[PDB]
């Protein structure tokens, strides 16, 4: 529990709608958000902490 910088999580892609490995690079408690990095894709997209999936 408790999301923090540098964590292996899982985020869904908005291109095909599937689960793919991710890594929380930054977080903004202000607007309760964060940024996930697509392991292997490099792309980084902003998502909601409450929408963060657990690792595999």
């Amino acid at each position: 529990q408790q999301w923090k910088v540098g964590d292996k999580c899982s985020a869904i892609w908005s291109e095909d709608g599937c689960i793919y490995p991710a890594t929380i690079a930054s977080i903004d408690f202000k607007r309760e958000t964060c940024v996930v990095v697509y392991t292997g894709y490099g792309n980084r997209e902003e998502q909601n902490l409450s929408d963060l999936l657990s690792p595999i």
